[PDB]
């Protein structure tokens, strides 16, 4: 067991890029029962650990069934002193850069460091899975292989829970909510919730094209990433806002992007709740909406 620091210092000496024994650019690391391995520079001509910051749209799924982690992921990224414990800042590719990552979970009660090379799946030289909005940004794709190796391959990814994550990347304890025994104030559970920095994600009990007609996903975790309140033809409209971790696919009823009655919402309260029109995954929705569609609500509560 030598530490990050040891094989970074190594490597830089040797002028080698690292190549992690563990968890080995091939098959075995995909798999337990066709790409091409690539490091970022050998994707693209000036590739970048983060860039605008880590953010939700970093994060956008690829051919892998891991929403269950990423929406998790999303999450964290709304509580950015939370975020950075997970992902060390102090990581480039254009300095002291050796090939090698590493990330800290939160495993048996206490912090791991889990160590990379940065090979990841390509086809046709582009990712396979998880991957950014930007082209050249790579810590969510990284994040997600570091994640892979701790439960042994990619393919241990596809299915999961929402709260196994959370609580990986928090220490925090996981609190389940059947939508339908909803209590009358759980927009308020919710709001104190977020604004406590706690990680919310939701789904539609089951038992990539649009799923549904109304453009929610089923059995498909989303990200709560807002709550809010905006007052709409006199009274106070109660929302919510989500996002679905593949960057794509919005719902499409009352207060989604392109809603018209938009337009009877003052501009200032726009700019506030952040609306914009984009397909990127995220939308508002009414709490009312949202209660009579989802079933699960998961909270990972902190300290
Ligand atoms: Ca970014
Ligand atoms: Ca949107
Ligand atoms: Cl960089």
């Amino acid at each position: 067991e030598k530490t990050f620091e040891q094989l970074h210092k190594k490597c830089l000496e040797k002028k080698v890029l690292y190549v992690d024994p563990e968890f080995p650019p091939d098959e075995t690391s995909l798999f337990y029962s066709q790409f091409v391995w690539k490091r970022p520079p050998e994707i693209c001509e000036n590739p970048r650990f983060i860039i605008d910051g880590a953010n939700r749209t970093d994060i956008c799924q690829g051919e892998l069934g891991d929403a269950w982690f990423l929406a998790a992921i999303a999450c964290l990224t709304l509580n950015q002193h939370l975020l950075f414990r997970v992902i060390p800042h102090d990581q480039s590719f254009i300095e002291n850069y050796a090939g090698i990552f590493h990330f800290q979970f939160w495993r048996y009660g206490e912090w791991v460091d889990v160590v990379i090379d940065d090979c990841l799946p390509t086809y046709n030289n582009q990712l396979v899975f998880t991957k950014s909005n930007h082209r050249n940004e790579f810590w969510s794709a990284l994040l997600e292989k570091a994640y892979a190796k701790l439960h042994g391959s990619y393919e241990a990814l596809k299915g999961g829970n929402t709260t196994e994550a959370m609580e990986d990347f928090t220490g925090g304890v996981a609190e389940f909510f059947e939508i339908r025994d909803a209590p009358s104030d759980m927009y308020k559970i919710m709001k104190k919730a977020i604004e406590r920095g706690s990680l919310m994600g939701c789904s539609i009990d089951d038992g990539y094209e649009t799923r549904m007609a109304c453009g929610l996903v089923r059995g498909h975790a989303y990200s709560v990433t807002g709550l809010d309140e905006v007052p709409f033809k006199g009274e106070k409209v109660k929302l919510v806002r989500l996002r679905n971790p593949w960057g794509q696919v919005e719902w499409n009823g009352s207060w989604s992007d392109r809603w018209k009655d938009w337009s009877f919402v003052d501009k200032d309260e726009k700019a506030r709740l952040q609306h914009q029109v984009t397909e990127d995954g995220e939308f508002w929705m009414s709490y009312e909406d949202f209660i009579y569609h989802f079933t699960k609500l998961e909270i990972c509560n902190l300290t």
